[PDB]
């Protein structure tokens, strides 16, 4: 275990951040001074869930629920996630000191909220910051206006290619990390299952290869991991938190795609020193993520245990899995000889490349809405979204297989008539 | 009329540089990236709502409450909010053009998440700012960390003092607000409803002479007014919003006192170049309130019309007027000449100067010291709640702090 300095990763504005100068604490005993939910209108709730279950919130629940709660989640939710965290990945740092990167984790308005403020604690203009494009928009809409430089990282069908990270740090030595001046990189971003748009997951063993050049040349890795709970392969890869002995790894993961994403709850899991950083920053901005919302899921995922939990992912695997099948089987019948593409590992999306053909903009603006099909065009996934891209973007969470059949017999028509 | 304002100066290089999503430019579609809704676990629900009303989602409606939804809101619940907003407040802007600085509402996850991505936009280090101290924690704790340099405007039992403010802002000519160097502060912040921590609310007179002040100066006014609602005269008190004819004004409404404050849904209004810059922000980090919370109050204002909820405002009030009664009938019978207050005009706080003592359960009392700037500075001062002790409790609690007081001089 390599000795971290926080500090590094942490600018001036968040340093600058201090905790408010305002038995077992709880708001139910502790909101006498807060607005006094006997004013609030809605006064019980019963909300039916899969497989003929309910969750009740009686009186007193109905005023937790809208009431005020912790910055950083509600007690027993960052309990039970901690738990799942453990289960799932046993993290090297669970019992290291609180100033060696301690796990901890803060429960966040969305994954997005989460990430937004890491990116904001770490990055000062200038800085270098390290990911594989084709990228998620938001991502890069959200470090744009931070004035970070973005080195893009090659990646394939295996997510993130280690010789290619390798041969851009190369540009530094790896002594560089404790010179400021030298400016090496503050991190490296992956979407480490199912990268949104391309389907594509690391490996294992080029994840190990990753962690060590994070080591070597002392970046943290920012493991955003929305769709871990949609990989198609029931082995589960590890992830960079499980492999996390240093404490670099900030992981985020989402309740978006598997409980709900109209909730905005997600979750960060990471060093304690970082964490603490991106609480006092909630505690100012949002304060903290529905109370509502957080007992709904707390409260599911209580009466579910870890094997109902999982239970469900597998349910939901099972539905992108057929859809998966579904859209690879379109993509076979009309698109081959037409277009290239890979199995997707995780997640949602099939991402088709278009031979012969160099931007493929005009292509879906104008020709394919006009017969009824739309798809993304890939432009937006790069840092710069004006360079022509070949690429589509296909989801399949909802079509059916027959309207599969006709977006790809329309595509295929047009990507002909186009050559 | 109407001043012209230069936008681009209230907005940071970092919020300039913020961007739309390329997927705005938008039959089968598989373009979209939305998950699959019937994936998730939550079907249906019931909410009981006061006065033996329900609210109902049912499997389609569900579906949308689980699911994204716009950045800046959900349509019903904005458009509530905007007509509101019209109707209270009726802003000079509403019809400007955009550029001009048009009116405009956003959504956010408690109005605190709205001030904070407007002191963000705005804040380079060392600018200078007005606010009366005492002030709200939370909005120190927001602006030390982003280096600016709060300017203390006096304020008495009506609020900010015009005479301060026009006094502080005299070290300046009126043309130094195009100076950078001179570094003119970039706002005005207050609270002008029931103060958190005094209780004080600012006058019609006051805010016009502020606004006056604001136009000269070229500042804008921040009005975060989360006991706008709970005015117990029930006389309503003109907004900085109401005489807005620069467009200069950012105004924060909150739902946490009438409402709920769990739910995390407030709103901010002002004018469109800035707020744009607010929602831009939002799009990158909370993407947008929870829909099934907006699609609750939505549901809940939709059924009751501004008649209800006029009805229901009027309630809380009644509660809170009632408490502020009881604690200040404790005061009276405990504290008189160990102490001094003023009758607070709006929200949950009474404030409590202890007399004789140079630094200072069942009723909340915090020291004063978290009010200020200078937190390590000594406070004579107590903020009491009165949200939710009962008559009793006051009772209790003020007996044993004159105990205190008294064995302590
Ligand atoms: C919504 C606001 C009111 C809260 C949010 C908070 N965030 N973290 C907290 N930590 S705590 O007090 O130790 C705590 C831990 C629990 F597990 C349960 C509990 F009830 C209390 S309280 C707040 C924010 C800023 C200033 C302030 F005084 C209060
Ligand atoms: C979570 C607990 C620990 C807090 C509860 C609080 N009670 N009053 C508060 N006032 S505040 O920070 O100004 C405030 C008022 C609002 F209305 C909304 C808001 F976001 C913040 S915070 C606490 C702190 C100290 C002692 C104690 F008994 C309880
Ligand atoms: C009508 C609006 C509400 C929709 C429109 C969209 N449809 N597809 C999108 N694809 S995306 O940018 O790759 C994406 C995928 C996710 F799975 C999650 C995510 F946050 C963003 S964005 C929306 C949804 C979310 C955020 C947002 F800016 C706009
Ligand atoms: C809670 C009661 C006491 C109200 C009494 C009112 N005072 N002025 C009002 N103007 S209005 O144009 O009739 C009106 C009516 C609506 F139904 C909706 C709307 F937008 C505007 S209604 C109140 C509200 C806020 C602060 C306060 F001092 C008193």
């Amino acid at each position: 275990a390599m000795e971290m300095n926080y500090a590094r990763f942490i600018t001036a504005a968040s340093a600058a951040r201090n905790p408010s100068p305002i038995g077992p604490k709880s708001m139910i005993s502790l909101a006498g001074g807060l607005p006094n939910p006997n004013m609030f209108p809605f006064k019980t709730a019963v909300i039916t869930v899969e497989n003929g279950k309910t969750i009740q919130f009686g009186e007193e629940m109905m005023k937790r629920a809208l009431q005020y709660s912790p910055s950083a989640g509600i007690p027993e939710l960052l309990s039970w996630l901690k738990q799942l965290q453990i289960k799932l990945h046993n993290p090297p740092t669970i019992h290291y000191p609180p100033s060696q990167g301690q796990m901890d984790l803060c429960v966040t308005s969305g994954s997005q909220q989460g990430l937004c403020k890491v990116f904001e604690m770490i990055i000062n203009p200038g800085d270098n910051v390290l990911l594989d494009e084709p990228a998620y928009s938001g991502t890069l809409q959200s470090l744009h206006p931070l004035g970070c430089n973005i080195i893009n990282v090659a990646s394939d069908e295996s997510g993130i290619v280690p010789d290619s990270l390798r041969d851009i740090l190369s540009r530094w030595k790896p002594e560089d990390a404790k010179n400021p001046q030298k400016n090496t990189p503050k991190f490296l971003y992956t979407v480490p299952n199912g990268n949104n748009p391309t389907g594509n997951s690391l490996t294992s063993e080029r994840k190990k290869e990753i962690y060590e050049l994070a080591r070597k040349y002392d970046f943290l890795i920012i493991e955003d991991d929305p769709y871990y709970f949609l990989q198609f392969n029931k082995f589960r890869v590890p992830t960079f938190l499980s492999m996390d002995v240093d404490g670099r790894v900030i992981r985020a993961d989402s309740f978006s795609k598997i409980i709900s994403s109209g909730l905005r709850i997600g979750f960060l899991t990471g060093p304690k020193p970082l964490i603490e950083r991106v609480i006092l920053h909630i505690q100012v901005s949002t304060l903290h993520p529905s109370t509502f919302n957080q007992l709904m899921i707390s409260q599911l995922l209580h009466e579910w245990g870890e094997e109902g939990f999982m239970a469900h992912v597998d349910r939901v695997i099972d539905f992108y899995s057929n859809q998966k099948d579904a859209i690879l089987a379109a993509a076979d019948k009309w698109l081959t000889g037409l277009a290239e593409w890979h199995v997707p590992a995780a997640g949602m999306f099939l991402w088709i490349k278009v031979k012969g053909i160099n931007d493929v903009k005009e292509l879906i603006e104008e020709k394919a809405v006009k017969m009824g099909v739309l798809m993304l065009p890939g432009n937006a996934f790069y840092v710069d979204s004006s360079a022509p891209s070949p690429y589509l973007r296909a989801s399949f969470s909802s079509a059916s297989p027959e309207q599969m059949d006709v977006a790809f017999q329309v595509l295929a028509q047009l990507i002909k008539e186009s050559l």
